[PDB]
């Protein structure tokens, strides 16, 4: 009975900032990429590093990209809009779960909370259908430490996990995320971490030799 969180527009983005993206070459990422309202001079990623298109609001950016100011606005105001749905959600299922250190768990459907920050030490799972939601709600920062891996179990799909957090996210060198990120400021990736999933923030997305791809 969770209702997924709408992206409209910004659906289309693996990578969507709104003050840029940095990057240490090589990455890989599949799936297109924004920045808005900053100069598309702010991301700092190559064209062998992007499988779909870099969007720009301007004439400035890396060689391949395609200047659409009215795409990435719209993208960028959808992100908003699911940002603010995803933080309004009331009723959650579950609040302080592990009193903000969640490692080892298996996570089921429904709405989670945190008043604080929120850390992944250790590898967790996510169980449950093809067609269950999970939002996590997430007041402070969100970190997740080298190596871990986030897993997928029952027919859980990474388009129905949504992370909504008021700070910036961290996830740890060589660490697999899975789900959406609604990030009201940063979202950080170190060296060769992946995600399967979208990385919306409304400050910069800054990238270490990751992988990452839209979720299917």
């Amino acid at each position: 009975t969770l209702d997924l969180v709408n992206l409209g527009v910004a659906a289309n983005f693996a990578i969507l900032s709104k003050t840029g993206i940095t990057d240490v070459y090589k990455s890989a990422i599949t799936g297109d990429v924004g920045a808005c309202p900053i100069t598309g001079a702010a991301i700092l990623l190559k064209c062998d590093e992007v499988t779909g298109t870099i969007f720009s609001v301007d004439a400035a950016g890396p060689a391949c990209k395609i200047t659409d100011a009215s795409r990435c606005t719209t993208a960028v105001g959808d992100m908003q809009i699911a940002y603010d749905n995803a933080a309004g959600r009331l009723n959650p299922d579950f609040l302080n779960l592990g009193a903000g250190t969640i490692g080892g768990k298996t996570l089921t459907p429904g709405l989670y909370k945190w008043t604080s920050t929120l850390n992944i030490p250790t590898d967790i799972t996510i169980s449950g259908s093809s067609t269950d939601v999970w939002i996590f709600q997430v007041a402070g920062n969100l970190n997740m430490s080298s190596a871990v891996r986030i897993t997928l179990a029952g027919g859980a799909q990474a388009k129905n996990i949504f992370w909504q957090t008021a700070g910036a996210v961290t996830l740890g060198s060589t660490s697999h995320f899975e789900g959406n990120i609604l990030s009201q400021t940063g979202i950080n990736m170190k060296t060769a971490a992946s995600i399967n999933g979208r990385m919306m923030a409304q400050t910069a997305v800054t990238l270490q030799m990751n992988t990452v791809t839209i979720p299917q």
